[PDB]
């Protein structure tokens, strides 16, 4: 029951806690956040950053509350404060980073960096099957996209804990994917920790003892003496699970992993669940850890596996994993967290993110707004990563279709870009995409939130509403625009004409 | 709670409630059965029968108890005692039957009969697939067997609850079919009720609402507002269960058999689980039936397909439903079962009831005991029905073998008899498989259990057990052995000198 109380500085903007709770940032009065066994349905850290260089870490999980002008924290363990004497954000992150989630020297498999990604979640839904995963391949390339990671997700097997493709529906997986490699995709499959429990797969992980098991509600009950597995309640139903903290659990995940790429030439996998809150309850594991660390846990997979990515997650800051927003709405509200939640997403240690699926990524979102998908596109474009779901050719008319591609092609021209401060970011940890505050502290950029930072030189502003008027603010410096080549003087607010294919972004020139 | 309390008659015994608790009767003081909630493994009917002609009955379920010579029973609903002026066992099985659960008059798909049955249950286990299901129909027809039905058991699809052919072990079911109708055999598959609780089908049958709901222990949560599945654990695991109250579930259950025979060519069923214990807890149905009535339900689907088998049951006496008894270990004590269990079953309205299988149907069982499977096999072979599983032809040398094909060479002398009293039962309800009781009532055969008559007219006393001399209590009248063709005077027990081969039978001619 440790606690610590922090009076704000005068003008002090505090962030952190939950990559999906930064368009709540900076922290207000009435803020809360909980993270013990909340992940807040993605990314999270026991760490709070401030616009003066303070900062605060525990290694367990803790809750924070903003009453007044006072942050309330309640550590699960310990923690503290800490000030840089360098006083800004970047101050701050650099020394919890060092201190806390040093960078491993690592990075994700580049193929998902060096072309768009694909997802055939939005297209084919549960219905994945070799034939219309072939034809979204080739539609693809048909409609002039660059070959790249294709993520077929969750179906694409007989049940959960069966790690093999459904004949049924992949008369020739193996080929399959010998055809997509031929077209230059490389290919991922969903994965997840989720056993459906009346199968041959949930009885064999059961007799190996790798699954999480039921507490009965004792208090005395020990995993050794368990016999019942824990039953889960997640999205698509009930099920036993995996304890991540059973080295012969992370045997068994190998074993499955390393077959589909033995068998079939599987590049990678994309970890979908996880969640700490599926931990919670009565719940015996192995190694007697918490349902925050479960999660922690489950991401340390991925640490084997370079082509990767994940959803949920607890530390593994400084981790060579791929770190995607989650599922987005069809909003014009979801398209303006993209920006904060990635940039904090960097400051927290996940580098490599991936702003979720372009035009969004619930697939009861899919009525659909043309503009919206194509202001989508153009944010994710200058992003570290840019992943599609939804097919550009079938939901747009020509003019706005044209407009995504056009922002495909100013990711290629601003790959070198993005690649020199991605194997940066492999080495010191430093984000791809920064804040405004991030780059320009104590310059009015704290609450600047539709503008990021690609490394040090390029400010990208994306259109995130409707209207023909877009208005920048420039850090003193003189920026030229990239597109239209013209120079302006830094240190004032801009208004832009804008017109669907505007992608504003400006060269520091000084 | 209602209640009768029965003072027994001079010399009165009384047998009913449950066929697996057969060799616990007549009961005795001491006995308790409840069968509120417990159909013991397998059929269990609201009915007690007395050689003196008496007999209980409940539309409900009830427990019963002989304490001293009281018997007593108390109703969940309401009951009575009734007495049959002619005094005997088979008075008060007549008309109780005519009274409660009348002839339907109809008979289970011949085929059952007129040929010996086979199950891959012993021999494949869980490894049931195309290749090896087509090896043992030929191994059967080149060991000079049989063609017959022949039953695919549990774990021919990828999850419960998903109605087709697993692709990776069957390349091509509908083939596979065709080529064992064409070597004689007919094919059933094993089904339940149960469905993977994470799956696709899962969440079809729950969006359609055909699931059992978890009451969450509320006395006030009615059916329709129910949101989440009542999860059971069963012999395989953790499932969500089909609500047989629900007309819906009826209706999907058929659009999923029906198929199977449409598609594949599938003769009938093997209607497994259903038992009434895994339908008490926390559960709402629709019709607020109770736990016994969901087991009854369950057995009225095969009502629909007239190749069926059960071996849980609540009532349904009368019906044309094969009635197998349950899984026997490879012993001596349960061979030792199957005369008295399968003569109960008669007297509680099932007819058609098959002996479990020959040797053995616990693969757990599977230090065999060649004699026994010999003896299994003499015992099944004068019984209505008679079912193969583990491989006499692997597990057995030559002279063993020999003595079960030359058993089956037996029922086949015998099978008009056998189908003269089936076709008779569908009619009127009387056994095929009687007791000595039965037919020779206040004659002192009140506990021989070792003996039945297969009709009026033939005594079968078969080996069930080590030595080389067999007693054979006679009832008053001329026997003549069918093999030797010597006439033995009734009223006494007879001594024969027998082998590995004899089946000891006597012909009725006084
Ligand atoms: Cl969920
Ligand atoms: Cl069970």
């Amino acid at each position: 029951q440790q606690s610590l109380h922090i009076p704000l500085l005068k003008g002090e903007c505090w962030w952190g806690a939950a990559v999906n709770r930064a368009h709540d940032m900076p922290l207000q009065p009435g803020a809360f956040i909980q993270l013990n066994g909340d992940v807040s349905g993605n990314q999270a850290v026991p760490l709070l950053l401030s616009s003066a260089g303070r900062y605060v870490w525990s290694d367990q999980p803790f809750s924070v509350k903003r009453e007044g002008d006072i942050l309330s924290i309640s550590f699960t363990g310990t923690g503290a404060l800490y000030t840089a004497s360098g006083g800004s954000l970047k101050d701050a992150w650099g020394e919890a980073a060092a201190r806390f989630f040093p960078a491993s020297g690592r990075l994700p498999d580049t193929s998902l960096f060096t072309a768009p990604q694909y997802n055939t979640w939005i297209e084919l839904i549960y219905n994945q099957n070799q034939e219309d995963i072939l034809r979204y391949a080739r539609d693809i390339v048909a409609n002039g996209f660059p070959p790249g990671v294709l993520m077929i997700d969750d179906n694409w097997f007989p049940y959960y804990g069966n790690f093999s493709f459904r004949k049924d529906r992949f008369p020739d997986a193996a080929g399959m994917i010998s055809t997509l490699h031929g077209m230059g995709f490389k290919v991922m499959l969903w994965v997840c920790p989720f056993l459906s429990p009346d199968t041959e797969a949930f009885r064999e992980a059961l007799a190996k003892r790798i699954v999480l098991f039921d507490s009965k509600g004792s208090d005395t009950l020990q995993w050794q003496h368990a016999v019942d597995p824990a039953i889960v309640h997640w999205w698509n139903g009930y099920s036993a699970v995996l304890d991540g903290s059973n080295p012969d659990a992370v045997t068994w995940m190998r074993e499955k992993l390393d077959g589909l790429q033995q068998q079939y030439g599987i590049d990678g996998f994309k970890f979908d669940a996880g969640d700490a809150e599926f931990y919670l309850g009565n719940i015996l594991s192995r190694e007697k850890i918490g349902a925050n660390e479960q999660c922690e846990r489950w991401g340390r997979i991925g640490l084997l596996y370079p082509m990767n990515e994940y959803r949920a997650m607890w530390k593994n800051g400084g981790q060579p994993l791929v770190e995607r927003l989650r599922d987005k709405y069809h909003t014009w509200e979801d398209v303006r967290k993209l920006i904060p939640h990635a940039s904090l997403a960097g400051l927290l240690g996940y580098s490599f993110v991936c702003p979720d699926m372009i035009g969004g990524g619930d697939f009861s979102s899919f009525k659909l707004d043309q503009e919206l998908i194509v202001r989508s596109a153009q944010c994710h474009a200058l992003m570290p990563m840019m992943q599609f779901s939804v097919a550009p050719w079938r939901v747009l008319d020509s003019s706005q279709l044209q407009a995504v591609k056009n922002a495909v092609a100013l990711r290629r021209q601003m790959l070198p870009e993005i690649m020199k401060y991605t194997r940066e970011a492999a080495v010191t940890g430093m984000p791809v995409l920064r804040s405004m505050e991030f780059v320009f502290p104590h310059q009015g950029f704290e609450r600047v939130e539709d503008q990021f930072m690609l490394g040090d030189n390029y400010l990208v502003a994306p259109v995130l509403e409707k209207g023909s008027v877009r208005k920048i603010k420039l850090p003193k410096g003189r920026w030229q625009e990239i597109q239209s080549g013209k120079v302006y003087r830094g240190g004032e607010t801009i208004e832009l004409k804008v017109t669907l294919n505007t992608i504003p972004c400006f060269k520091r020139t000084t």
